[PDB]
């Protein structure tokens, strides 16, 4: 407990690419990066020569591969892919020292789903069975690692943006990896990672928006997402007192909408026009709530991929939704995040790691007084 050094930095990505971890399927092993994601529920990973790919898993390798006969079809907003069900054994490397049994999701034909350029070759769904492929008897990895094992039931994220690098402390919370205190906010239900935001403030100012409008239709910590996704109508409201705050330099409105980048000279971006943005959670408390306060560091997003371009290029990274607020890796960068499953709850502190500057940093301060909490979650 509260320790697990061979555990830390056990993350690696690109800017643009997210976070993966590298872990072994099959016997003998077979070695493969996986893209950790707190927003789905199925460990999938290539399983076929395509061609964006360094590495796939190659079943007919493994003696301990067990068939399921059994397709799945997974389509996405953007993107899909197709796999045959199966289960074999998993480990991680930099992880517990186990092994386990795990339904794997061999993807043989997929879309739009890999990147290219990218250095992972599956993703591991951190999420509930609840939303898991075809259906919620496809038993996620995390549930049968905690059924097989003595592993306790939580895992925690420290990521750590722009190569970026992070830890994912599986069984474990290491206090190294973050300052000052954790505060907790109940997991509303277990299928997603869903919690309830009951304030907005941009700048220390209020958005004063209907709460329920900030879950609409749930809101939820998601580290296969890079943006902070607010839902439409929260988003339109949050732009305008965005582009209030920073008024003292004019930007195109594409800019606003994530349709094209802004450039500043090397070394020059004024990050201190930009405003702070800070949501409030709620607590474990009645009546109690808590807040967590990100930089533009987090959501101005380096963008080094401009072969048009000599100079310092930022996207705009928080965006309209339809699917509810996703709390991406613009929101956890600035955190150590627990996912207590054992305690359905998702703890939060200032991450150890998190860009900041010598005026401000990344914050989480408690307890608020906030009234009407259960109000703000949609139904
Ligand atoms: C399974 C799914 C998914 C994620 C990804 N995720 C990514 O490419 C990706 C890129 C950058 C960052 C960051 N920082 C996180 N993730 C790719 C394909 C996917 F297919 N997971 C989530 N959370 O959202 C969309 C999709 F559901
Ligand atoms: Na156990
Ligand atoms: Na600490």
């Amino acid at each position: 407990r509260g320790s697990f050094v061979e555990m830390v930095d056990n993350l690696r990505g690109k800017s643009g690419q997210g976070y993966y971890v590298e872990m072994t399927v099959g016997s003998p092993p077979q070695t493969l990066n996986i893209l950790v994601d707190t927003g789905s529920s199925n460990f999938a990973v290539g399983a076929a020569p395509h061609p964006f790919l360094h590495r796939y898993y190659q079943r007919q390798l493994s003696s301990t591969y067990r068939d399921l006969r059994k397709g799945v079809y997974v389509p996405y907003t953007q993107g899909k892919w197709e796999g045959e069900l199966g289960t074999d054994l998993v480990s991680i490397p930099h992880g517990p020292n186990v092994t386990v049994r795990a339904n794997i999701a061999a993807i043989t034909e997929s879309d739009k789903f890999f990147i290219n350029g990218s250095n992972w070759e599956g993703i591991l769904g951190l999420a509930y069975a609840e939303i898991a492929r075809p259906d919620d008897s496809l038993e996620p990895f995390f549930d049968s690692l905690v059924k097989q094992t003595h592993v306790p039931n939580l895992f925690s994220l420290q990521l750590c943006g722009a190569s970026v690098g992070g830890s994912m402390i599986i069984g474990g919370i290491d206090h190294s990896l973050y300052t000052g205190s954790l505060w907790y906010t109940p997991i509303r239900r277990e299928w997603y990672y869903e919690v309830i935001i009951v304030r907005v403030e941009i700048n220390g100012q209020d958005l004063k928006m209907d709460c329920k409008e900030y879950n609409y239709d749930k809101s939820i910590v998601d580290s296969g997402t890079t943006n902070l996704r607010l839902p439409k109508k929260v988003f339109e409201a949050a732009v305008a007192s965005i582009k209030a705050a920073s008024s003292t330099e004019k930007f195109p409105d594409g800019f606003w909408l994530g349709e094209q980048l802004v450039c500043w000279q090397a070394g020059t971006t004024p990050w201190n026009i930009f405003p702070v943005i800070s949501l409030y959670l709620m607590g474990e408390v009645t009546n109690q709530s808590f807040r967590i306060t990100i930089l533009p560091q987090q959501y101005l997003r380096p963008v080094e991929d401009v072969a048009t371009s000599q100079d310092d290029c930022y996207k705009f990274a928080i965006s309209q939704s339809s699917t509810g607020t996703v709390m991406g890796a613009v929101i956890m960068e600035g955190f150590y995040v627990v996912f207590d499953r054992a305690r359905k709850r998702i703890g939060f502190a200032v991450s150890a790691c998190h860009v900041h500057d010598e005026f401000r940093t990344a914050a989480v301060e408690g307890p608020f007084v906030t009234l009407d909490m259960e109000d703000c979650g949609y139904n």
